[PDB]
């Protein structure tokens, strides 16, 4: 059941979205988060690369995003954890 979800909240225009880990199995994982903005007022990206220990049975939040978005922006934000074994999960906001 291990999953990516991600939490969030808003200030109007103003969005912080905090995403979670929970594994089944303890892992030393290799964390990607990749974050796309863009429509009228220009863009906004960032992309990590992290190695972790994450426990098992645990949400482990992930580094916030925060985001304005606008009416008709263009947004992504791209989580993919992965143990270079079997594990390989990805998932994108918004859902």
């Amino acid at each position: 059941s291990s999953q990516i979800t991600f939490n969030t909240t808003q200030q109007g225009d103003m969005y912080t979205i905090i995403p979670e880990v929970t594994l089944t199995q303890s892992c030393l994982c290799r964390v990607q988060i990749l974050s796309l903005r863009e429509g009228s007022s220009g863009q906004s990206q960032t992309k990590q690369e992290k190695t972790l220990s994450l426990p098992a049975n645990q949400p482990i939040a992930l580094t916030k995003l925060s985001l304005n978005i606008s009416p008709d922006d263009r947004v992504k934000i791209v989580v993919t954890v992965s143990d270079g074994q079997s594990l390989h999960l990805s998932q994108q906001w918004p859902p």
